[PDB]
């Protein structure tokens, strides 16, 4: 019923990769990159759970969290919002700004074209 | 750079679109699509001023604000940050993802090709 912060995106990205993950599995993966405590990280998991983004499945052993939101759509909708707030030429503007600013590689430029050719 | 808000962005996009503009100018370009008061907008101007994003020169005895930062440089930086926060792939996955949930006409694809190509 709202929208994700930078740390929930972190937590979420791990949950969309591991398909099913534990509070500890999540802390381990998150701690390889951020110096955040476990409290802090479980608080993010509890909150993500309370707003509905994820749920927690069991069956004996240990508690596991999983996604309730489609990765593809909350990321699409988030990019739509980002583009709507920063650029005044829609998606095309962002691509033009990125391409002119980053010296993309021949291999990067080529993956790009493939993505435009497949639809 | 120091990650600015959507309101701040609304203001910057006006300073950029006019090189120099006084509060009053800003207040009205803003009050045309936003229901913001005069003090709200003066606070946004003052906030970007203290953050080093804009500065002011006294023409007449009235302050005229202009940018201290390079629009495309700041929007680029901002884009890298957004992509690092949300996507794991990179610019790649955002374009992949966008080219896949936005039906996009067949010309939009052509225009997107322009950029990449010419």
């Amino acid at each position: 019923t709202y929208e994700i912060s930078s740390a929930e995106w972190e937590v979420m990205n791990i949950i969309w990769m591991k398909k099913y993950a534990s509070a500890n599995n999540i802390i381990e993966e998150i701690q390889m990159q951020k110096d955040w405590s476990p409290k802090t990280i479980r608080t993010l998991i509890t909150r993500l759970y309370k707003k509905g983004f994820i749920d927690r499945k069991k069956d004996n052993k240990i508690f596991q969290y999983y996604s309730l939101v489609e990765e593809s759509d909350i990321k699409y909708k988030t990019s739509k919002n980002f583009i709507n707030k920063v650029y005044k030429g829609g998606f095309n503007s962002l691509v033009l700004n990125f391409v002119e600013k980053e010296d993309l590689s021949q291999d990067e430029i080529e993956e790009l074209r493939n993505i435009l050719n497949k639809k």
